[PDB]
């Protein structure tokens, strides 16, 4: 009550056609290689922790998301139902 509530987790997709691994600031390290149709992308999933950075943000993944962002994919952008 007043916190103590699970605000879930988030996996924010980073598109990288290099299948390299992203190790930033010893907070986030992982390469989850997924099929984006014809694009290969990694994604960072976090237990909704706080995003630590130092001088200049080293993440820019979950701090762009942290709830519901659309990077290197664009789910629906305008009209999330898509009028069909």
């Amino acid at each position: 009550h007043s916190s103590g509530h699970i605000e879930g987790r988030h996996m924010l997709v980073l598109s990288r056609k290099i299948n390299e691994a992203i190790q930033i600031g010893a907070d986030i390290e992982v390469k989850v290689i997924a099929v984006e149709g014809d694009q290969v992308k990694l994604g960072i999933d976090a237990p909704k922790h706080i995003d630590i950075h130092r001088k200049e943000i080293y993440l820019t993944i979950q701090e762009e998301n942290n709830r519901a962002a659309a990077l290197s994919s664009d789910v629906i952008s305008a009209l999330s139902s898509q009028k069909k």
